[PDB]
């Protein structure tokens, strides 16, 4: 419905590409609420003036990485609930398990196609009720 499809997402990225990319298949789905920060720090500032549904986060970023980013919202109340994925580059299955062990809601692993994103993305929906 228009409704759900109304759901906010913030995309945070260091790479403009990537943010772009991230932007296009959410388009490509129907959801055209899409907000974009660059490092943990930028997302922070965006997420505490809150009303965001939905976190999308890469891995590396300067200021503040995804991983501290993750902890942070999980460790914040008002926060703390927010659906999170986490971006992760291949060989790197630590990356894995640590977003795991931090609460992350799912991870995706690049470079990714449109269709495993929404893949991941349906899960999510799914056991969070939405």
């Amino acid at each position: 419905m228009r409704s759900d499809k109304e759901l906010k997402f913030l995309v945070v990225a260091d790479f403009s590409t990537m943010r772009r990319i991230v932007r296009n298949l959410l388009k490509e789905l129907g959801f055209n609420n899409v907000e974009e920060a660059e490092d943990g720090v930028d997302a922070l500032n965006k997420l505490q003036a809150g009303g965001y549904g939905f976190v999308i986060s890469d891995w590396n970023m300067p200021n503040m990485d995804g991983l501290e980013l993750l902890k942070t919202i999980r460790a914040d109340g008002a926060m703390s609930a927010l659906p999170v994925l986490m971006v992760t580059a291949e060989a790197k299955k630590e990356n894995i398990i640590a977003a795991a062990q931090a609460g992350a809601s799912g991870y995706v692993v690049k470079p990714f196609t449109a269709a495993t994103l929404e893949e991941k993305l349906n899960k999510i929906f799914e056991k969070l009720g939405m």
